[PDB]
Order: structure tokens, then C-alpha cells, then sequence
């Protein structure tokens, strides 16, 4: 059996469709800015969100309590395979890549993470490079600063 904390939340549209996800990580609730909807959570949906347009990110501070049920980011990540909801992701030459036909609407927001459980990046969109989809993500470098990879022809999910 799998018992996993309160970290990934649904973001629904007007009639209720899941159009994206929001995550608890490093003391903040966060979600892609382009995802226009409401976080499906009684406490989280009422918080005041700060807009970070240069990274397609929108974040608010995790309530003192929820602070323990949260992910953790990680700077150092070599090439190789990673994990995500739909299976194995793939860091290769500075860009993550998943098979064609896997990514789609509602997949923006979910984390890509290692085997140790640290979040490497968060998904935003994808540009199809023939047989694999290159991912557009918010990732982070050695001295903290977050980077924002965006492939050519990326259509945000």
C-alpha cells in the first residue's frame, strides 16, 4: 500500500475539469500561471497568490500546519531517467523528454522527481520533436535561481 502526504492538488475550470495541478514544496503552494482555475482545496483556494510571470509561476505561502506535508527541490541532477505520473521522464543534454502521445492538458503543474524523492522540475508544456516530446519546465540551478526551459514549438498544457 501507498500512503502519500498532502502535496499535489487539483486545479479545476468553471465546470470542474482538471486542467492543471498545484504543489506544496519548499514552504509554498505553487501552480503554473497559465492554468486559469481554482485549487480544489478549502484552505489553499482562499490564499493570496503572488504572480511570477517570468517563470509562468504563481505561488502563495503554505499555512504553518501544512508545512510538514511538502516536497523538496534539488539542484544537482545528472543525465539518466527520472519519474513522473505517466512513468519514466528522461534528462538528456539539458532537456527532459517523454514519448509522443503521453503529455497533454492537465499535465501542467506535476513534478518530475528522482528516486530519492526530490523534485527536479515542474512541467508546463511540450513541443514534439518527432518521436519524443521535449518538456518546457521550471527548473533550478546550483545557486538557487530558478531557470525556465522552453523548447521550440512548445504548446503549454
Amino acid at each position: 500500500l501507498k500512503l502519500e502526504a498532502d502535496r499535489l492538488f487539483d486545479v479545476k475550470n468553471e465546470d470542474g475539469d482538471v486542467i492543471g495541478h498545484a504543489l506544496a514544496m519548499e514552504g509554498k503552494v505553487m501552480k503554473p500561471l497559465h492554468v486559469k482555475g481554482t485549487i480544489d482545496h478549502p484552505v489553499l483556494s482562499k490564499l493570496k497568490f503572488t504572480k511570477s510571470s517570468a517563470y509562468d509561476m504563481e505561488f502563495a505561502q503554505l499555512p504553518v500546519n501544512m508545512r510538514s506535508e511538502a516536497f523538496t527541490s534539488t539542484s544537482g541532477h545528472p543525465e539518466g531517467f527520472y519519474n513522473w505520473h505517466h512513468g519514466a521522464v528522461q534528462y538528456s543534454g539539458g532537456r527532459f523528454t517523454i514519448p509522443r502521445g503521453v503529455g497533454g492538458r492537465g499535465d501542467s503543474g506535476r513534478p518530475i522527481m528522482d528516486n530519492s524523492g526530490r523534485v527536479v522540475a515542474i512541467v508546463l508544456g511540450g513541443a514534439d520533436e518527432g518521436t519524443r516530446t521535449a518538456l518546457s519546465v521550471v527548473t533550478w540551478n546550483s545557486k538557487g535561481k530558478t531557470i525556465k526551459t522552453t523548447p521550440e514549438g512548445t504548446e503549454e498544457w
